[PDB]
């Protein structure tokens, strides 16, 4: 805090290379853009800036949404997407949750 | 189209009307949120949607109230975005569910 926790993967171009073998439903450019790079096992990816790791992407799911869902403290996220967006995902999620 | 009252379409004119304000709610915020005071009581009104607001309690934030009551306002939207507005209206919704339960 507060610099990239993986400065080697800072450049989007760098991150996109790491997806050579990529074969999963979720779009690699999205992931790359969202901050993530592939780890080299299953569908596991990790954010370049906060170092958060996601896994088991379902077919509809959006990179930017999960990033905010799971690691909403990421400063890359905040810079690229702003605070109110983050508040949004959680709110939506919390409301649905309560509605069951 | 959508302007509404271009005579109060700027901060300085808006804050003037508070040259005599007495109530809890801050005078510089109301202004930034697009409101001028009328004259009667604590009655205040937006400039771009003509939203009226009165009975300001001691905990209510102008922008929240602008979105709670007049969410369509094109000025609001172009100050705080779809997200902020919806976030105000998704959370009163949450409150209700949380006290059903
Ligand atoms: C960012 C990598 C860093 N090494 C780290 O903290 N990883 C984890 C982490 O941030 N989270 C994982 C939990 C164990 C780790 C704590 O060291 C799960 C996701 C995240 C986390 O704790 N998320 C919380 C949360 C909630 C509000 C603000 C910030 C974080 C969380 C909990 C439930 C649902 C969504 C988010
Ligand atoms: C990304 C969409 C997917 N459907 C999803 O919601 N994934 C979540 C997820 O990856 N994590 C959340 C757990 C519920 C989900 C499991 O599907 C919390 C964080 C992450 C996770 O399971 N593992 C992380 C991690 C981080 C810190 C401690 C333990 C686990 C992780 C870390 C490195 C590499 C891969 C995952
Ligand atoms: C701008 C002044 C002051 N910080 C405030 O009242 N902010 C609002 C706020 O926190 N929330 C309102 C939206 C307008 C502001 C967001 O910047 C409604 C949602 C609320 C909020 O507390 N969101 C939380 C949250 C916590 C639990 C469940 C769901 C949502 C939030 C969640 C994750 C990460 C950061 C905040
Ligand atoms: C933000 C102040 C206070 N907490 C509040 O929200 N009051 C409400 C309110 O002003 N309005 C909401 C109605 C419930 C409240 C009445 O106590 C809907 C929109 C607004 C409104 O209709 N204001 C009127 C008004 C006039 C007299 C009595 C009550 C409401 C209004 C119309 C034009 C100019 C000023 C106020
Ligand atoms: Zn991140
Ligand atoms: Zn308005």
């Amino acid at each position: 805090t507060n610099l990239p926790r993986n400065p080697s993967m800072a450049d989007y171009e760098a991150r996109i290379f790491t997806f050579g073998t990529w074969i999963y439903s979720v779009n690699k450019e999205q992931l790359a853009r969202a901050g993530f790079y592939a780890l080299g096992e299953g569908d596991k990816v990790k954010c370049f800036h906060c170092g958060g790791g996601l896994t088991d992407w379902k077919p509809s799911e959006d990179p930017w949404e999960q990033h905010a869902k799971w690691y909403p403290g990421c400063k890359y996220l905040l810079e690229q997407k702003g605070q109110e967006y983050i508040n949004n995902i959680h709110l939506t999620h919390s409301l649905e949750e309560c509605l069951v």
